DNA sequence: GAGGAAATTCCACGAT
DNA sequence: ATCGTGGAATTTCCTC
């Protein structure tokens, strides 16, 4: 019954120091490591769960950082 | 004339009725033979340029729509 | 020449 | 780390 805190997805557990699924753990690895330009197509609000997740790449890893994701934690 | 009416790139000529560049002719194409269960992430306002494009299916089929292009132009 | 469309290449995403 | 899937966009080839 736990959820992903980026996405609402079920969680896999705790990556990177906040409960995530196993895709939004993946690409927060993925932006870090990458130092990824990512522009809002929107007003840097969007919705991001399981389907539209992947519309959205900026406000996805912006909700990452927030809810407290680090690679050193 | 130029500048695809549907993300504002340079328009490669007529496409399905109305002046478009390449990407967004595939696009269509792709889009209106497929489902389209394109789910917008913002207010369904996305912003479609060739930055943003790719961000918002949702919101560029709908562009593509309203600028009037059609598979039996 | 125009434009439709397949073929091709590239990449994000995500499971294992 | 492979690796499958699907979308994106350019390139190549088709008919008219
Ligand atoms: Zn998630
Ligand atoms: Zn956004
Ligand atoms: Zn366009
Ligand atoms: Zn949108």
């Amino acid at each position: 019954p736990k959820l992903c805190l980026v996405c609402s997805d079920e969680a896999s557990g705790c990556h990177y120091g906040v409960l995530t699924c196993g895709s939004c753990k993946v690409f927060f690895k993925r932006a870090v490591e990458g130092q990824h330009n990512y522009l809002c197509a929107g007003r840097n609000d969007c919705i991001i769960d399981k389907i539209r997740r992947k519309n959205c790449p900026a406000c996805r890893y912006r909700k990452c950082l927030q809810a407290g994701m680090n690679l050193e934690a």
